[PDB]
């Protein structure tokens, strides 16, 4: 067949019909037209047509929508859009039939945040579309930091985990296929999970362009195929468009990030930028349209001689299949292999080597804020790879990407500029999980479940359509008075330390709320521990086997010593800590069965110091905190609050179930010139998940005083409050002075530590 009339309309003639390998004899010739170039000339001005061009400059060519960028520039005394001064555009201002404002993305493989820095000399379209739209200092993406898995949460608003798309390479043991950058596999929708933006916005009635070009079209041409796209009528017209370029990724893995040579690549970037605004201005829709520039992920660093072999670890290195890289995934090359040992491969890995640029963990253990692990294309064995290095299995490029999403290395851009965001306006760095309900929000669409926390991102519009609303509690607590006799048992405050509210529990059990001088709990009786305890260490305060019944819980409901006795390898400890008693009075309550928790004799190091030495420090450094402290259960790795029938650990030959992690959120006053107790305004939030592990392997230094190794094991471990509430379905933050957008900001906050 032929493309004649046909070109990249929405054999085959669209922008992907090269991917899948398909186009018509002369789609070469008709479509992808080269010839002049890209840029019109005084000489040009209204030429006959000629259909050989790349672009036009005839007067017919804005009717056809495929004027060259700069016609009314060259041909008719108008100005570049980024000469224009920034003016505020305070509603869309669109042509006859537009019916919402159109959204284009203008995404870019591998913009790292600092190339933003580098400022209005080299980049002055994208440093105008920073300056005058809404934008952040970056924005952090997810783990793998690799572009396809970026992508499609951008696309989707979900975890690797929950999308499916874990890494750019997989294997799928239901398949029994491996996904790969390169092949046709690709494209089997199989691999894609959830909903993405353009299949959210055609169930809703909203036409959506192409979001994928083939590698053969010239970034010209998609700029140019969107805007001839935005002259089409109303019925046919688009809402939303996405343009993609492989730069500035392709030049940093050649030249690495911090090159001068990087100073190119960023400005032919931004001279499509200003091919796009200029091309939008002469079809007066400069001041219609939303726009985002995003980024997937940074860039690093890495060099052929920063690699690892597993090799030099591992002697049975042909047994296992690795995906290598900046980051590791191991499994074994065969299928009945019981000479195949994951836990004798572990340890093979672990503090082998003074230097080791690498750390082994199962899946279960990753850092919980990192979500990897709840899908079975993610293999039980990863290797976190140390930032600048990679690792191989065995033993032209000068960078690299795809580590730990909290490198600084590793963050991208945001900036978006239109209508709807905000005129001017700068925000703090956020994940690009939040972005899909935002675009949906720009669309008037009505997000799929997905990540994002819907509302933590309403500070970036000038308006909201979407109004959050806190969940209803689903238990109501008991205060429990003295119910029972010490002879009843065979063992073997508010103002103070409650600041923010109580939390809300979201599911069906039952629980008690415990007063104390020193903290307040919520004592549930169903895993006979609290859920939550708080309390409040202030500024300039002190640190200096008993455990003892609470009578306010029937014995049924409570824990024994007896247990802990026979448990072997089980120990416990307190979640308000003894050593921060207000008086020795007070510090009994501290011993209450009540306040007892199931702890590795290995984790009570970590735990013992966190709390014996770090409260005390962290109080010390920003005028008091609050803790709120408690157990995690996620047996299923899922990132969820387990039911019952998920645990499958008790303290031995009873019913007191084993927690998988101990979470604990930290709070004081931005404005640190006021106590923590005493804050008027944003609040300053940290929070962890520290995994309960019944060694210290993940620490190699461990063998040392818990100054040396302990803290640094907590900030690797480093949560949003938004992941401590899916992992415990409570609902924090719910008494404040602050709007609940804004709380909703504050509980996707990640203390980073970079
Ligand atoms: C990330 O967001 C996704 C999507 O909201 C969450 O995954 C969703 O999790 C829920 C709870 O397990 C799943 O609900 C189940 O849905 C099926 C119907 O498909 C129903 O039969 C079950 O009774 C249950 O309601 C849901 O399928 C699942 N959706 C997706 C796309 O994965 C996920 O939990 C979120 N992750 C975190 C850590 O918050
Ligand atoms: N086109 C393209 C490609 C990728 C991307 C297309 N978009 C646009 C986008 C925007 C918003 C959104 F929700 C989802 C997607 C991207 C956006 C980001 Cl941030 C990162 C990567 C990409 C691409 C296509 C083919 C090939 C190949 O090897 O054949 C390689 C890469
Ligand atoms: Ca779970
Ligand atoms: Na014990
Ligand atoms: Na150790
Ligand atoms: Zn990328």
């Amino acid at each position: 067949g032929s493309c004649k009339g046909r070109c990249f309309e929405l054999c085959r003639c669209d922008n992907l019909c090269k991917s899948y390998t398909s186009c018509c004899h002369d789609f070469d010739e008709l479509c992808l037209k080269t010839a002049r170039g890209w840029e019109c000339t005084k000489d040009r001005c209204g030429e006959v047509r000629n259909e050989e061009n790349a672009c036009h400059c005839s007067e017919d060519c804005l009717a056809r929508g495929d004027c060259c960028t700069n016609y009314q520039v060259v041909c008719k005394g108008e100005s570049h859009w980024v000469d224009d001064d920034c003016e505020e555009i305070k509603a869309a201002e669109c042509p006859a039939g537009f019916v919402r404002p159109p959204l284009i993305i203008f995404s870019v493989d591998g913009f790292r945040a600092s190339y933003m820095k580098k400022g209005s000399k080299v980049m002055p379209n994208i440093e105008k579309l920073r300056s005058c739209g809404t934008h952040s200092p970056y924005m952090r993406p997810v783990y793998p930091t690799k572009t396809f898995p970026n992508l499609y949460t951008l696309a989707t608003g979900l975890y690797p985990e929950s999308h499916g798309i874990v890494g750019n390479s997989m294997y799928d043991p239901v398949f029994d296929a491996t996904f790969h950058l390169r092949g046709r596999e690709k494209f089997n929708h199989r691999w894609w999970g959830g909903q993405p933006l353009w299949i959210t916005a055609t169930k809703q009635g909203v036409k959506a362009g192409t979001f994928f070009w083939s590698v053969v079209i010239p970034h010209e041409r998609r700029i140019l195929t969107i805007l001839q796209w935005l002259t089409l009528p109303d019925h046919e017209r688009p809402s939303v468009y996405a343009f993609y370029s492989e730069q500035p990724d392709f030049s940093g893995h050649k030249y690495g990030p911090f090159g001068p040579e990087m100073t190119n690549p960023l400005r032919e970037i931004d001279k499509i930028v200003g091919q796009l605004m200029d091309g939008l201005k002469q079809l007066k829709l400069h001041r219609c349209v939303n726009v985002i520039f995003v980024g997937d992920h940074g860039m690093e660093d890495v060099t052929c001689d920063r690699t690892e072999f597993l090799s030099n670890y591992l002697t049975n290195v042909d047994d296992i299949t690795l995906v290598p890289g900046t980051l590791g995934r191991i499994r074994s090359k065969f299928s009945n292999n019981a000479k195949y040992d994951p836990k004798a491969i572990i340890a093979a890995l672990t503090c082998k080597k003074p230097d080791q640029h690498f750390k082994p963990y199962l899946k279960q253990h990753l850092p919980k804020r990192l979500h990897y692990a709840n899908n079975r294309r993610i293999e039980d064995i990863h290797l976190l790879v140390e930032r600048r290095w990679h690792v191989a299995r065995k033993p032209f490029f000068q960078g690299d990407h795809g580590f730990d999403n909290k490198v600084n290395s590793m963050q991208t851009v945001f900036v978006g500029y239109g209508s709807t965001f905000k005129y001017k306006t700068k925000v703090p760095p956020f994940e690009n999980i939040e972005l899909y309900n935002v675009m949906c929000d720009l669309l008037g669409l009505k997000p799929a479940p997905n990540n994002g926390t819907h509302g933590s991102l309403n500070h970036l519009l000038r308006t909201n359509t979407f109004r959050p609303t806190m969940p209803e509690e689903v238990t109501r607590p008991n205060y429990p008075g003295i119910m029972y006799l010490q002879s009843d048992f065979d063992l073997g405050t508010e103002e103070r330390h409650l600041l923010y509210g109580r939390p809300a529990v979201l599911y069906r059990t039952r629980y008690d709320i415990l007063y104390h001088t020193d903290f307040e709990s919520g004592y549930s009786e169903i895993f006979l521990m609290p859920l939550w305890t708080s309390y409040t260490v202030s500024k300039q305060a002190e640190v200096s086997s008993c455990v003892r019944p609470d009578v306010r819980v029937s014995p049924s409901f409570s824990q024994n010593c007896l247990a802990y006795k026979n448990d072997k390898q089980m120990s416990y400890g307190f979640l308000f800590p003894p050593y921060l008693s207000s008086s020795p009075e007070a510090k009994y309550d501290a011993f209450l069965v009540t306040n007892m928790v199931p702890m590795y004799p290995a984790f009570k190091r970590v735990w013992n110091y966190f709390q014996r030495v770090l409260v005390k420090k962290y109080a010390s450094e920003r005028n008091g905190v609050n803790v709120i402290s408690g157990p995690i259960f996620d047996y299923d790795y899922d990132g969820l609050h387990d039911t019952e029938d998920k645990i499958k650990q008790y303290v031995e030959g009873s019913s007191i179930p084993v927690p998988t992690h101990y979470y604990s959120i930290i709070t004081s006053c931005l404005d640190f010139t006021q106590p923590a107790d005493k804050c008027d305004g944003p609040l300053s939030v940290s929070s962890f998940i520290l995994p309960h592990r019944p060694d210290n392997e993940e620490s190699c230094n461990s063998s040392e005083d818990e100054s040396k190794w302990v803290e640094e094991l907590m900030k690797m471990h480093t949560a949003r409050v938004r992941d401590i509430e899916h992992l415990t379905s409570l609902d924090f933050f719910r008494k404040t002075s602050r709007s609940y957008p804004e709380i909703l900001t504050l509980k996707t906050y990640l203390h980073t530590y970079e």
